[PDB]
């Protein structure tokens, strides 16, 4: 849909009404639907471990094969 480019301006610069959040009144009308996303708990659903945190690698080697007997009594 070809169209001409519009540009809100008048004279060199005798009116540059910087309408910032002022044009945020539109969000106020959309925020009404942002009331349903209250109980979202999604982006966090995935995140936040299952309250888990316990480690400790290891097995437990049991001494095997003792030193030489030596000194044998039999007299």
């Amino acid at each position: 849909m070809e169209v001409a480019m519009v540009s809100a301006e008048s004279s060199g610069c005798n009116s540059h009404m910087p309408y910032g959040y002022a044009a945020q009144a539109r969000a106020r009308e959309r925020e009404r639907l942002a009331h349903s996303r209250a109980a979202a708990a999604a982006a966090v659903a995935a995140a936040t471990a299952a309250v888990e945190g316990t480690g400790g690698s290891g097995g437990g080697p049991h001494h095997h094969h003792q030193t030489r007997g030596a000194y044998s009594s039999h007299d």
